[PDB]
Parts: C-alpha cells; sequence; structure tokens
C-alpha cells in the first residue's frame, strides 16, 4: 500500500510509518522558489529511491549526488524494521540554487516505524496466525479461508434466566472458550509520537451483532472488560512498546437471518490528532471479518446421543419399551413427566473450529417459551411473529431434515431441511415467514417445502421418515401408504380372515367393533383414502425430485386416515412412519391392527419390508393408557444426534 | 422428471401427461386380492416398460407375455408426441389368478398428452427460445443465462404525469417495446379433459415488481390487458389446441434495492379439479425466472450525446463560451433558463438485449422533484429518506464514477461508483442511507466512498475529475492540489510578480486588492492550505489503492480554499478540476488568477500540463456576470452520454 507524505516547505515533518506499506514523498514543493537541483541524506533503516517519472533508483545513506528538482521527480520510502528507543529514522533533503553547491534549504521527514496487525484465525484450525492476508474476506469451501464466530447462546451459570450474548457482561472464564480469539499485535518504541492513537472499533449497524471482551489481571482477579457491542462502537487501545500483543474475545449475539447475512466486521485504526473541533484522521486502518455459525439440524441418520422422553408417570408400557429399546444401544434416556418435546423444539448445532455446541430451537408461542433446557453448552433460539398469527404448522413435528443428498450433480452434504406447506394458490396454512425466513438464513441446509396442508395437523412427520441402511452409507425414505393398506387388508379378508377385530385391548374401542370387513365396505372412507394417497404421492414426487431419490430408495409402509370437516386428514390407526430411529434399532408407534393368528397383521407386514434390510422392529404403544385412539398421539420423543463429520464451512452454497 | 400415476382398483384412471416428464405406474395396488400375474397391452404413442426391482424391459403393443405381481414390478410409462383428437393413447393391465389363462380383472390408463412450456430469452439475444433449459436460472458472464428485464421508468405519452409503470394500464403499443416477451407454448388435442386448467401466476412479494399484459385483437382495436401484477397474483389461462403460442409482455415496476435482489419469478400450473373445497392440485409447474436490470452511471471517458446547461439569461459570456466549446464536438447544446442541474439529477442508463434507454436519477428533496425529464425512452427514478434528514452531501455534485478500472486483478469493466463520506468516527455528514443503499443495491458499479466533509459543500467534484487521454485508450485522474498552487506562486513572486492582481475584471472584488504577496503573507491561510492537501491526500491515496491507481495515472492543478467555521474548505478562486468534459475538449472553470504579462498564470499552467497531452483546453467564464466569486458557482452544466459497450450481464461481481 503506497501512502503519500509530502515534505513541508522550509520545515520539518514527523511521521509515523506502518510496517507493510510505503511512502511516496514529494521534494518539489518544500523546496524554495528558484532552487535548481536537491540531494539527499537518509539513516540506516530507511531505504530511500529517487524515481524519476516512474523510474525508480536506490539511494545510498550519505552520498553527495543531485537530482533536477520536477513535479515528476519524487521520493519512495520505505521502512523493514519498527523503531527502538535506538532509533533516529529520517530523511534529509537538501536543496541549491543554480550557482554555489552549498545547501540554500533543508526539509527533512522524521520517522518512527511501528508494526499494526488485528489477527484472527482466518485458516480456520483454531490458532490465531500472524496477519493472514485474507483476514479482510470470507470465502466457502476446503480452500475458502475467514474467521468464524459462534453465537453465544449457552448459559454458563444457572443464577441468571438469560443466554449470556443477551447482556455486555461476562461472569466467567468458561464462557470465553465460546468466543473467537482476536489478537492485535504491535511493535514500537516506548510510546507513540505525540497526536496519535490506537483505536478499535466496529460499526454502529454491527453493534447488536457482536461483542468483545478484554481480559485484564488486577490486584484482586481476573476480571472482563466489554470493549466494543451493544451501545459502545469505538475502544481507545492502551499503547505498549515494544513487541506486544493484546488478547480480546468475540462473541456472537445474532444468527444470520433475513437481511443479515451473518458476515461482521471488526476494524483497528491509527489515528492522528489535527486540531481541535477537527476529526482525528485515520492513517492507517486494519479489518478482520468474521461469518456467524449457522443452526444445523440432525437427519435422523446420525448417531444417537440422548432420547428425550415427555409422557404422563402412569404410562407404564410406553416407558418399560422406551427403556428397553434404549437399553439395546448406548444412549441417555431423559425423561420429563404430552407432545411438546417433538412439537416444541428441535435440537440443532452450531460449530466453529475451536468450538461447537447443540443448540435448541424453541417453536413460536404455548404462551410461554420453553428455556428450561437452556444450560453450560446446551445453547438457546428462537423466532416470534410480529404480526402473523402461529399454526399448526408452526410446530417442530413440521420440521425435518433429510440426510446427505446429491441432486442433478449439487451435493448437500448436510442433508436439507423439510418443512410441510399447502399450494401457492390454495390459501391453506403455511409456516410463519420469520421461522421460514430464519431457515433459509442459515444456508447450508437448503430448505425444501413440502405438501404438508391436506393433514389435520399438517406435519411432515405425521408421512415421511428416513432410515439408515444398515451395514451400508446407503439409507430409505420411509412413506405412509393407503393403497398398501387396503392391499394388505383385501389379502386377509380374501384369506378368510374379514371379521379380524383391529384395536384389540382397547377397552375403549370395543363397542365400535372394527373390522376388516367393516373397514373396506365402508365406500366414503375408500375414496377418502384414494385422495389421500392422491396427496402422499405429491409428496412422494417432491422428495424424489428434491433429495435425488429414486424408487429404489423408497419404502411404503400401510396407513389409513379418515377425513375431518375440512376434508384433512386424521389418522385412523397410530402412525407408523413417525418412528424412533437409533441406528439399526426402530421404536415403531404400535398400530393395534387387525389379529390374524394372535399376531398384528399390521406388525407383521412391516417386520417382513424392514428386517431383511438388517433392520430391528421394536413396537412401542403409547395408548393403552388412555383405553382408545381417535387419532391424538399422547408421549413424544426427540433424539438428540452427534452432529455432522463434514465441516459446514467446507460446503459451497449457491449465491 | 418422474410423476407417480397409479392404476386404481377395479376402475379406469384418466390422466393428462405432460410431454418432458413420464411416469412410474403402480400396477400392484389395483390387483384383486389373489391375483397371481399380470399382462398388458398399449396403444401405439406410448412406450412401456416393464421395471422388475429396477430392471426395466420394453413391451409390445399387444403382447401376451405376463409377469409375477409385485409390489417392486411398476410400469414406466413414456410418451414423445402430443395427443391430437385422432389419438386413443392408453394403456390396460390384465390379472390373473393361479389357474386359467381369462383375466379376472383388469385396469387401465387413459392419458391425454399436452406440451405445456413457459418460455423467455434466456440465452439474451433478442428472441425467445424454444424451452431454455437453465430459464429457471439466472447466472452472470459471458456463458451465463436467464431473462432480463427493464424498469419501465419512461413515459410513453404526455398526458399523464406518471412513469409508465405506476399503473397496471398500457394505453400505446410502444410501450411494449419497453418490455420482455414471454411465450406459453403449447399442444394438444382440441380441449383439456375435464377438470383441467392451466393458470399464470406470481408471488404476494413479487406483485409490487413486475406487470404482465396481453395484447387482444377485438374488433374495435388493440387492447392491453392487465394479467398478473399488482393486486393480480393468478391469471386463468385460455385453451387453445393444436399448436398454440399465447404471447405476453413482462415490465419491472423496482430497481434493486436494499431487500431486493433484482430477482423475479412467473410460474404457469396445469392445475387437476379434485372437488368442492378442496383446493385445485398442481399436476405440473414450469417456471421462468427475470432479472431486473441495475442502473448505470457513465464515466466522463464515454462520448457525449447532449450537454445539460443551467444559467441566468444574461449570462451571455457564459452561454457564448459553451456554445463555441459545444460546436467543436457533435453534441447537443440544451439550455434552461442555478446549479439544480448538477445537483438534482444523474444522467445514468439501463439495459436489456431487446432495449435500453437513458434514465435520470433525481436527487432527494427543494421541496418538489424534478420529473420534466421523464418522456419517451427517457426514464425517471427518485429514492426519498423516510426518516433521515437530507444534507449538501446528497446533492449529485457528490455522485460521480470512474472509468473501467483492474484492481488487484479484479476488473470493473462499467467503473466504480464514488460518493464523498465523513470518517467513521467523526460525526460528520454521509449521503443518506437510501441512496447509498440503492447504488449498491445495482452491484455493477461497485461502490466507494471517498473524505468530501472537509469541504463546506461536500462535494468530490469540487476536489477530482477523469479525463481520457485522447488517442490511448487511458486516462487520467485531475486533482485539486493547494501545494500546486502555493509553489506557482511562489516562483511568480520571485519573479518579480508579487504584486500581480487577482480577480481582474470583477468589480466587487477589486476593493479588497488581492494579489500573489497579498495571498503569500497570510500566515493562517497557508496554515489551513497545508490542512486541505492533507484531506487532498488522503483521498488521493483511497483513489489510488481502489481504482488501482499510480502516480503516473495523475495530474495536479492548482486549487486554494479559505476555512469557514466549521473548519470546512470552500474554494477561494473557481475550482479549475469540475470541468466540462466532451472527449479531448475540456471547458474549465475560468479561475481569474494573477495577471503575468496579461495572461492568467493559472490558465497558461493549467494549458502547460494539459496540452502537451492533446487535451483542448477552453477557460468558461461563469461568475464575471455576478461581479464577484464568494466561493459560490452559479451555473451548471450536466453531459449525458452514450453507454458503455460492455453488457453488464457479463460482468461477474462478487458474492
Ligand atoms: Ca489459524
Ligand atoms: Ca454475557
Ligand atoms: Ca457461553
Ligand atoms: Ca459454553
Ligand atoms: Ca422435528
Ligand atoms: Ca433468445
Ligand atoms: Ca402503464
Ligand atoms: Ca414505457
Ligand atoms: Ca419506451
Ligand atoms: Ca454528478
Amino acid at each position: 500500500r503506497e501512502r503519500t507524505v509530502r515534505l513541508q516547505y522550509g520545515s520539518r515533518v514527523e511521521a509515523v510509518y506502518v510496517l507493510g506499506t510505503y511512502l511516496w514523498t514529494d521534494v518539489y514543493s518544500a523546496a524554495p522558489a528558484g532552487a535548481q537541483t536537491f540531494s539527499l541524506k537518509h539513516s540506516e533503516h530507511v531505504w530511500v529511491e529517487v524515481v524519476r517519472d516512474g523510474e525508480a533508483e536506490e539511494v545510498a545513506t550519505n552520498g553527495k549526488q543531485r537530482w533536477l528538482l520536477s513535479p515528476s521527480t519524487t521520493l519512495r520510502v520505505t521502512m523493514s524494521q519498527a523503531s527502538t528507543e535506538a532509533s533516529s529514522d529520517k530523511v534529509t533533503v537538501n536543496y541549491y540554487d543554480e550557482e554555489g553547491s552549498i545547501p540554500i534549504d533543508q526539509a527533512g521527514l522524521f520517522l518512527t516505524a511501528i508494526e499494526i496487525s488485528l489477527d484472527v484465525d482466518a485458516d480456520r484450525d483454531g490458532v490465531v496466525e500472524k496477519n493472514n492476508p485474507k483476514k479482510a474476506s470470507w470465502t466457502w469451501g476446503p480452500e475458502g479461508q475467514g474467521a468464524i464466530l459462534l453465537v453465544n447462546c449457552d448459559r454458563e451459570t444457572p443464577w441468571l434466566p438469560k443466554e449470556d450474548c443477551r447482556d455486555e457482561k461476562v461472569y466467567s472464564k468458561e464462557d470465553l472458550k465460546d468466543m473467537s480469539q482476536m489478537i492485535l499485535r504491535t511493535k514500537g518504541p516506548d510510546r507513540l509520537p505525540a497526536g496519535y492513537e490506537i483505536v478499535l472499533y466496529i460499526s454502529m449497524s454491527d453493534s447488536d451483532k457482536v461483542g468483545v471482551f478484554y481480559v485484564e489481571n488486577p490486584f484482586f482477579g481476573q476480571r472482563y472488560i466489554h470493549i466494543l457491542g451493544r451501545r459502545k462502537l469505538y475502544h481507545v487501545v492502551k499503547y505498549t512498546g515494544g513487541s506486544a500483543e493484546l488478547l480480546f474475545f468475540v462473541e456472537g449475539l445474532c444468527f444470520p437471518d433475513e437481511g443479515f447475512s451473518g458476515l461482521v466486521s471488526i476494524h483497528v485504526s491509527l489515528l492522528e490528532y489535527m486540531a481541535q473541533d477537527i476529526p482525528l484522521t485515520p492513517i492507517f486502518t486494519d479489518t478482520v471479518i468474521f461469518r456467524i455459525a449457522p443452526w444445523i439440524m440432525t437427519p435422523n441418520i446420525l448417531p444417537p446421543v440422548s432420547v428425550f422422553v415427555c409422557c404422563m408417570k402412569d404410562n407404564y408400557l410406553f416407558l418399560k419399551e422406551v427403556k428397553n429399546l434404549v437399553e439395546k444401544t448406548n444412549c441417555e434416556l431423559k425423561v420429563c413427566f404430552d407432545r411438546w418435546i417433538q412439537d416444541e423444539i428441535e435440537f440443532g448445532y452450531i460449530e466453529a473450529p475451536h468450538k461447537g455446541f447443540p443448540v435448541v430451537l424453541d417453536s413460536p408461542r404455548k404462551d410461554f417459551p420453553v428455556k428450561e433446557l437452556l444450560g453450560p453448552d446446551f445453547g438457546y433460539v428462537t423466532r416470534e411473529p410480529l404480526f402473523e398469527s402461529v399454526t399448526s404448522l408452526d410446530s417442530f413435528g413440521n420440521l425435518e431434515v433429510s440426510p446427505p443428498v446429491t441432486v442433478n450433480g449439487k451435493t448437500y452434504p448436510l442433508g436439507r431441511i423439510l418443512i410441510g406447506s399447502s399450494f401457492p394458490l390454495s390459501g391453506g396454512r403455511r409456516m410463519t415467514k420469520v421461522v421460514r425466513d430464519f431457515l433459509k438464513a442459515q444456508q447450508v441446509q437448503a430448505p425444501v417445502e413440502l405438501y404438508s396442508d391436506w393433514l389435520t395437523v399438517g406435519h411432515v412427520d405425521e408421512f415421511m421418515s428416513f432410515v439408515p441402511i444398515p451395514g451400508t452409507k446407503k439409507f430409505l425414505l420411509l412413506m405412509a401408504s393407503t393403497s398398501a393398506c387396503y392391499k394388505l387388508f383385501r389379502e386377509k379378508q380374501k384369506d378368510g380372515h374379514g371379521e379380524a377385530i383391529m384395536f384389540k385391548g382397547l377397552g375403549g374401542m370395543s363397542s365400535k367393533r372394527i373390522t376388516i370387513n367393516k373397514i373396506l365396505s365402508n365406500e366414503s372412507l375408500v375414496q377418502e383414502n384414494l385422495y389421500f394417497q392422491r396427496c402422499l404421492d405429491w409428496n412422494r414426487d417432491i422428495l424424489k425430485k428434491e433429495l435425488g431419490l429414486t424408487e429404489q430408495d423408497i419404502i411404503d409402509l400401510p396407513a389409513l386416515f379418515k377425513m375431518d370437516e375440512d376434508h384433512r386428514a386424521r389418522a385412523f390407526f397410530p402412525n407408523m412412519v413417525n418412528m424412533i430411529v437409533l441406528d439399526k434399532d426402530l421404536g415403531i408407534p404400535k398400530p393395534f391392527g387387525p389379529q390374524v393368528e394372535e399376531e398384528c397383521c399390521l406388525e407383521m407386514h412391516v417386520r417382513g419390508l424392514l428386517e431383511p434390510l438388517g433392520l430391528e422392529c421394536t413396537f412401542i404403544d403409547d395408548i393403552s393408557a388412555y383405553h382408545k385412539f381417535l387419532g391424538e398421539v399422547h408421549c413424544g420423543t426427540n433424539v438428540r444426534r452427534k452432529p455432522f463429520t463434514f465441516k459446514w464451512w467446507h460446503m459451497v452454497p449457491s449465491r
């Protein structure tokens, strides 16, 4: 970087030189009128070139050489090392008139060289490298660079209700582990020359996106000073001489969102004092950029860590069977004494090269948010509509994510988020804009809308799920199918089982005496379910298109629905597709289907589809404690999973 | 694209087939219980494959072949040509039980094939190609594709005050020349089968960004029907059989801006009627994308078309000298009987492959906008602050643009917009956010802020300009320089000219008796101008950095300023840098400098700098009619230029 510093007529100029720049110096304006030629001297650590109309010649420290004074003959001045107390760094120019060799005037430039660099971990290894030339930009991909910042959305200590980033304070040194390091490195003499200061600053816009802390170690203990952030746009730095480093810690306050790309900047400037009432001049500025890490969800293929379960204390069969299932795995079981656990929360995560933690997204309200999961390295985020009203499609049974897929040659290494919606011209329900905008803004999961509004509850988890194919890297899409159910029931009827009773053992259903015959002879129900299969198939097509799936990737599970007053579907028997996936082990809702030879024909059919693939099926009964099934699921489960091995910053999302 | 169509148990399915897709067909669900095998027949124009667990085999029109019924044995159904009235397009499946070869049931699929394509000029040649596979995206660059739309911001007829895009109506066929063509091409039989319709639609969000018109030619004359746009989100299309095209014309209503990327979409869907109270199902959807063309400014290097001038009727010397100057060129002179022409307006342009026109940007208010330039192929756009108050930095003397430059290897083929500002920590003036956001959003001119707030008026045009180097492809940056002025005056003083008088012929200045001696002996004025040179040099450095310029690209013109109460600069004598550039011919403000040998030494110095380069200098006197110079320029000029030859869509801007 070339910087302009002119000699001053008759007088001397003192200037700070920042390493990494160089000066072009006009010697012509300072020359007295009528002066003909000039000569120069310079000190050992200052390199001087005479540049005549573009041609540069290096000049000795003490020469007698003279050049003609011209506006197009100038100096180029360079320094490679910072000044010390032992330094006298200078260039002096002597001027001569036509006759005589004794100087008629002199002008001089006194320099103090300093190093100033604001450094971050741009190369994404967790340590802060010295002056990465790419630190002022942010690029995606394995070859990409620029520093990454976490939203510090967890909570270090229990004594306050709020996430760490909601204030300007740090109470605990553990908090600094969540932050990104930024070091201001300087080198120079004992003090800056008179009239200079170094200042760190951010824009007003970024002031609600970041906070920056400095750690002091005074007499009575470590303390944490907020130097940049909400209502603090600049900080005057205390300069220390010699080679010095100041360590800062940076926290993100906000996720990427509608209107915020996630990128923020921090600057340091060397300022020069001019006069009173005149603003200080930014002599040198160095900038670093951070990108705030996105919130990322976890598909069912990922390794399970903890199974969170909610039910009533007396649903014993449910708790026993879930406990049994989880005992086949290495997962933790966590129980709370009832659908809020699947509907109100989605477990995501955030990651930076130095750290990562799980983060809960809280569904919009339910008159109160569930914040009780907020804790050390367990974060919280929520979005609420300002105007738009919430519907069932805002529940997180309506929020899921695919396994990694490749679609028309484009890879989605983190999978793609799936949310249920209605048709564009329908006037139907849709998830709130505020949540949709949030998911879209995270960018790395490239969300897809499916059609869920044909269902009364309206959730994608009612009709589809994903399971791994054991011993491989592949997966299957499972789809609810009414046609599969009618085919199976018609077969059992032909086989002599038409009088087989459903809902056996649910005493509240007994008086209805529902049999295969009764179901198959209901004409209006057949028509309704043909229509629901059209709805399922429309979704099948969107999923095949947007996930790059073929029929080879899909298994259909028998399902049956009943239509409500709105022409929307509710489950006739429990939806088996919405299942707990722990690797090869599947907790499947117990369907209570028609009994043939004392086994449920739905259970037997589903085992016949899944077991050959090495999937182990356990049927879980959540409804027996309620004595009947009306289409409503009472209990809930949510599985917190390990994050993807693939680092999100290694993706290259579309423009 | 694979689409799911199932056979129905016991009955026949009728479906529309859209060319460019194909069907996968489940024959298993429709099979009666106990059926063993199936056979199939199909018509001449329907291709049928039996797919058994992924392996596909083509099947004859009438075969007797039978396959085992399995959920994993399905059909793949393809058609390559649209149905006519002569068509019977069908597939029929027969089912068989274990014993006997006579079918026990049959299920069939009756097809009507149609072509539906919504087409635009994606390849950017001005004609609408048939089904460009890239029409649903928009990419930058010479290899890029996707269709382009102009904001239709001009006005076809004088009888209405408003730009064409402010309403939903088209009164004149000339308006259609500004719009982008979009054709819905279809092929099929005399009518769509019962229960289908074709509908065009847009999102609510895009409804204030576009309008779409269809031209009808009824008995009494051509008429223009608004089918999509403000308060019209969909249009049901009238289907015509055989091979048919419907031509639509699309207009943009809004420039890219903060929160609007410039991209918009239009969709066509084939909808299927299900029942009453049930939304129609989108069987097929085709999408095209448009990008709205950005507003682009013109640097001084571009060929001049028209010179717009404003002054008082009696400034005769000004009008004569401007007329003379323009007579050396091929430009039009346009006069209005005074700084508003440079301050209130910036002439830009817009371009699409089919058309382009100049567009005026109107500075924010001046209690009233200047709309009187609005006319046929001369457009208008303005931005007004909702909250923020306007300052002098919002005037368009503060809005300029560089010639094409390359900076650190990155090319800016349209140049870079330049606007004056204050330092980040200064609390100084800055152009309003609404205008800055607009300029940034156009993207192709990548704006740079300079430091203008050291000037009382605060405009970049006060201190810098660009001129072409005649007979080359190169250009120079011209900078105001106080050091150049002091050097020249000190030389003339040494030469015996200290008593040389400035402002000769301005009678209102005579009593002041301003001489070279008087100027040079004013100590406080020297200090002020040293400070102003620091301000100029700070700008010189930003310009060299952001435009990729060296000292070889820069000429300094003598200038002098006086400081006001705010420590800001006003011109001491007219600023010569702000000049009319018509190729090699330069109209330069007459400085009224000290007379030496009956010529102005400032004029002679400037000719000495510029004339060797082949630049022809004419000094233009706008102040003699006012008898004095207080630092204010009374007249104004603005030159409308030819657009860049380089097409903006061939650029590749940063992410
Ligand atoms: Ca590093
Ligand atoms: Ca805190
Ligand atoms: Ca924390
Ligand atoms: Ca933590
Ligand atoms: Ca969920
Ligand atoms: Ca074309
Ligand atoms: Ca109109
Ligand atoms: Ca028009
Ligand atoms: Ca026009
Ligand atoms: Ca301008």
